[PDB]
């Protein structure tokens, strides 16, 4: 089974992959997550990249389709969490599998106001070392461990980068919704709330 998750920054997708993978045998590629490996490595990728995922802006389509031809998993259930972002990541990612006798089994679009986005990314603290994902309001760190807010979640950046997803990947609900593949979550509900709805368009 192949899987994309969609949708604005700030809806969840992360926490959702995380849980589905660990539970249910998913390979999770986040080029997120992989994108910041390559920064804090200073590997080409990471220094050109960087520049990008400051200012909030998108990282050139040939760089992460590369990217993506590089960890696509052999075998094995993969979500594809945060990716493709645009409609020439949509359909490099389509003709990749098609050349593997693959496809992408469902999209689901994790649909949350931009209220709440903004309410989620400005919360958002990680644990820089890990990656680890919480929210100052709705699943606060413990103590004793040590937490940073990401440049790119202050407020400037996340304006940014909710005007960018509306302009370029927002238009991937249709390109999915007509390949008959879109399934609908409400992302706005608590953690559990949503894992159920992500369990259930999945089965
Ligand atoms: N259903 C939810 N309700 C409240 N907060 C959430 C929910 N899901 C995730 N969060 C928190 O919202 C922020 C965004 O979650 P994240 O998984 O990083 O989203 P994305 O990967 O879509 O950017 C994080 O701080 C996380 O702790
Ligand atoms: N598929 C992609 N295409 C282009 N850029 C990407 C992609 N995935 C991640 N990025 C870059 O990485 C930045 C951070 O992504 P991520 O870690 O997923 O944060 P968020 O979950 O808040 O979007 C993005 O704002 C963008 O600059």
């Amino acid at each position: 089974m192949i899987l994309v998750f969609l949708g604005p920054p700030g809806a969840g997708k992360g926490t959702q992959a995380k849980r589905l993978a660990k539970e249910k045998g998913f390979v999770h590629i986040s080029t997120g997550d992989i994108l910041r490996e390559a920064v804090q490595k200073g590997t080409p990728l990471g220094k050109k990249a960087k520049e990008y995922m400051e200012r909030g802006e998108l990282v050139p389509d040939d760089l992460i389709i590369a990217l993506i031809e590089e960890v696509f998993p052999k075998h094995g259930n993969v979500i594809f969490d945060g990716f493709p972002r645009t409609v020439k990541q949509a359909e490099a990612l389509d003709e990749m599998l098609e050349k593997k006798g693959l496809k992408v089994d469902h999209v689901l679009l994790f649909e949350v106001p931009d209220e709440v986005v903004i309410e989620r990314l400005s919360g958002r603290r990680i644990n820089p070392e890990t990656g680890e994902v919480y929210h100052v309001k709705y699943n606060p760190p413990p103590p004793g461990v040590k937490v940073i807010q990401r440049e790119d979640d202050k407020p400037e950046v996340i304006k940014k980068r909710l005007e960018v997803y509306r302009e370029q990947t927002a238009p991937l609900i249709e390109y999915y919704k007509k390949k008959g593949i879109l399934r609908i979550i409400d992302a706005s509900k608590p953690v559990e709330e949503v894992y159920r709805q992500v369990l259930e368009v999945i089965g």
